[PDB]
């Protein structure tokens, strides 16, 4: 019921894209909104106020992409807007599990937060894996010379898409694939806003799909990053009894063998019902001294309180 509509940014010309975009910046996350900011936060709208802010070919161009349906007298959208960080992002309304499409796109809970822990460097090539949305490609975007975000989801591949073209963003592509396999040669930056939660080891489905999704990706993150090269990722990581989860990292890394440096700053903690712990936190690979280190760094309460 909600994250299966049909998102269609090919069926529209880009410049026209671009000039939603334009629209869409004047209005979206601001008081006061106008029939386009109602359109995109999920209220049905009267066609021809809507033709009055993005004019008739706008109208148009929100009907072929998928961004608005036609419910006869009211227009209303599938999707909600975002502004943040110089960037437009359209993506699925935050909804419950029970009412979630399987092509589902992380409405962005924790994109903000993300965006502001990332290193302010920029650099040649970047790679967003399971892009979703977009949001943190478009905004890699304007650091690095190219961007590439990678999708299992095609709905995401088309929303990202979408939404690079609303930004008329130019050196940012996006692949459908599993993992590292669309992602040909080596890259600068590494983002990957994990799908991992509470769920442990095991598939739930693309927004928690396990811990084996983080092996893959660690055991063949050395051969996709440049040197010097740095990754981050946000996730959960679960500790075992005997078994602690940077030790399982280590060895999918091959750390010492592939000379990395390896950062984890743990924000969230809890004891489980095994003895073990559950965090959440974020993972750095940057250059440096081979070898692991963790560190404390509550940014979640520090994000909450400012
Ligand atoms: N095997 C796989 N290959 C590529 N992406 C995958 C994948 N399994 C899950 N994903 C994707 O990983 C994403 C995690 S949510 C993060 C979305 C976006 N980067 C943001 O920060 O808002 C989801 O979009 C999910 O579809
Ligand atoms: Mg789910």
């Amino acid at each position: 019921i909600v994250g299966g509509s049909t998102i269609q940014p090919e069926r529209v010309d880009a410049a026209a894209l671009r000039q939603l975009g334009d629209a869409m910046r004047k209005v979206v996350g601001s008081a006061d909104p106008t029939p386009l900011a109602d359109l995109l936060s999920g209220t049905p709208v009267d066609p021809d106020e809507l033709t009055r802010e993005v004019g008739a070919d706008g109208r148009q161009a929100l009907l072929d992409s998928g961004m608005a349906v036609d419910d006869g007298t009211t227009f209303s959208s599938p999707l909600r807007g975002h502004q943040l960080h110089g960037v437009v992002v359209l993506s699925d309304p935050d909804v419950e599990e029970e009412v979630q499409h399987r092509w589902y796109v992380d409405p962005l809970w924790e994109a903000d937060l993300l965006i502001r822990l990332m290193l302010r460097r920029g650099g040649a090539r970047a790679l967003d894996m399971g892009c979703g949305s977009g949001v943190l490609s478009l905004v890699l975007a304007d650091r690095y010379e190219s961007v590439l975000g990678v999708d299992v989801n095609p709905r995401a591949v088309a929303l990202s898409r979408l939404n690079a073209a609303l930004n008329g963003l130019t050196n940012v592509t996006f692949r459908e694939g599993d993992m590292f396999e669309p992602a040909e040669g080596r890259f600068s930056r590494i983002v990957f806003n994990s799908p991992t939660n509470e769920e442990g080891n095991e598939f739930v489905d693309l927004l928690e799909a396990g811990e084996p999704i983080l092996e893959t990706f660690f055991r063949n993150v050395p051969r996709k990053l440049e040197s010097g090269g740095i990754v981050e990722v946000n996730l959960a990581m679960n500790d075992y009894p005997g078994d602690p989860f940077r030790e399982r990292l280590a060895d999918w890394l091959g750390l010492t063998e592939n000379g990395l440096r390896v950062q984890i700053f743990t924000s969230q903690r809890r004891a489980t019902e095994s003895g073990g712990e559950w965090k959440r936190g974020w993972l750095v690979v940057a250059p440096g001294p081979v070898g692991l280190t963790e560190v404390e760094w509550p940014y979640h309460d520090r994000y909450e309180e400012d």
